[PDB]
């Protein structure tokens, strides 16, 4: 069921891409040098659009909003003064963001603006370095396509590693061993990091390649078709690091898929490195290493919050209109109290909201304010209980 109608045909938009990161100079998204695809949308909305109406952004087959951090989300659209024009929600199943217009469009005419999204490719689709992909998206029912070259910087070296993705609890770390296919003995791999911790060998899996084609450049390999080691010699060190003992591998190539835990209340730059120590072709000890850094963006890692409460007559107050507002007074959502006088709003992005309780004619409450039969309370979400007692005037 819908809050409004599909108004793609009523939203007139122009879209463009900007390559960000360390690969700007090369016209490539450098996936290991902070690279990302920025999508910029300038838009006009027809005056016939009302609150609840929505337009869509279909991200197509190759990219998704957000970058390295899951779950993926889109932001609400605002005007120059921070008033919410549309609520943003993302569905991962269809790879589509929907923007539901607020009562802004009913207050203002000639609604104009622009918003931007940071995007990343699907590493299972965009697999190869220097691969030029037709990044085709649909904005307000209108297709936009531009070729974008992606590069992960996969080298035929003893050791290279990358962070596949990051969640609030863990990251997936991909380590490639002996892509150069040199004769190696006494091969040991050490996995360590800042903001990360290993607690069990269960969060590390070891795979053996049949040939170099299984070394996917995107560092998100096809694990279902890789040969997993049944007996991986894994030891969890006291410092929180882990050591994978591959043994005498010869010319064999290995993939290590690890899931290090995030440290609670960690702030700053997360680091994951793989240290590969071994004995080479000519019986000499060698050590190679590679490190990956990642920003712990809290707002892009936090799930979703919500709040609720009871409304009563100082007896439960049923069917009282409760509006969810942004701090500027724009309505984001509406509800009513149930038979027990309970209301709630869930799946809200972190930040500040206003709760508006609509008073029945001739009723008053009892910081908080009361204006023209409307009791407004401030709420911060990072649950929370907000109640309202009703008294006769």
């Amino acid at each position: 069921n819908q809050s409004g109608r599909n108004v793609n045909h009523l939203v007139f938009a122009n879209t463009s891409y900007e390559i960000l990161g360390g690969g700007k100079k090369y016209n490539q998204v450098f996936m290991t040098m902070d690279g990302k695809l920025k999508i910029k949308i300038d838009y006009t909305v027809d005056d016939s659009v009302v609150e609840g109406d929505y337009f869509t952004v279909d991200f197509g087959k190759y990219i998704h909003p957000g970058t390295s951090r899951k779950p993926y989300r889109v932001n609400n659209i605002h005007d120059a003064n921070g008033r919410t024009i549309a609520i943003g929600s993302y569905d991962s199943a269809t790879n589509t963001a929907k923007y539901t217009f607020t009562n802004y469009v009913d207050i203002y005419n000639n609604v104009r603006g622009s918003f931007s999204l940071l995007s990343w490719p699907f590493k299972e689709l965009v697999t190869t370095d220097k691969q030029s992909v037709p990044v085709g998206i649909t904005v307000a029912g209108e297709d936009y396509t531009q070729n974008v070259i992606f590069n992960y910087g996969n080298r035929t070296v003893p050791v290279i590693s990358d962070i596949n993705y990051l969640t609030k609890d863990f990251a997936e770390f991909t380590t490639y061993i002996n892509q150069n296919r040199a004769f190696n003995t006494g091969s040991k791999v050490r996995l360590s990091g800042q903001g990360f911790k290993f607690t069990s060998p269960d969060e590390i899996e070891v795979y053996k390649v049949l040939n170099n084609s299984q070394f996917r450049d995107s560092f998100s390999p096809d694990y279902a078709n890789l040969t997993q080691v049944r007996n991986p010699k894994i030891i969890i060190n006291s410092d929180g690091s882990a050591t994978v003992d591959l043994g005498d591998i010869g010319t064999l190539g290995y993939i290590i898929r690890s899931k290090p835990n995030t440290l609670p209340d960690f702030s700053g730059i997360g680091v994951l490195k793989s240290e590969y120590t071994f004995t080479n072709n000519k019986n000499q000890r060698d050590t190679r290493a590679h490190a990956s850094s990642i920003q712990f963006v809290r707002a892009e890692l936090a799930g979703f919050g919500g709040f609720g409460g009871y409304v009563w007559f100082d007896a439960a107050a049923a069917g009282i209109t409760v509006n969810l507002l942004d701090p500027t007074g724009i309505r984001l959502a509406t509800t009513t109290t149930d038979i027990t006088g309970h209301y709630n709003f869930d799946n809200l992005t972190n930040g500040n909201y206003l709760v508006e309780f609509v008073m029945p004619e001739g009723y008053i409450p009892t910081d908080v304010v009361f204006e023209n039969g409307r009791y407004i309370a401030h709420v911060t979400i990072k649950n929370m209980t907000i109640d309202a007692g009703l008294v006769s005037d």
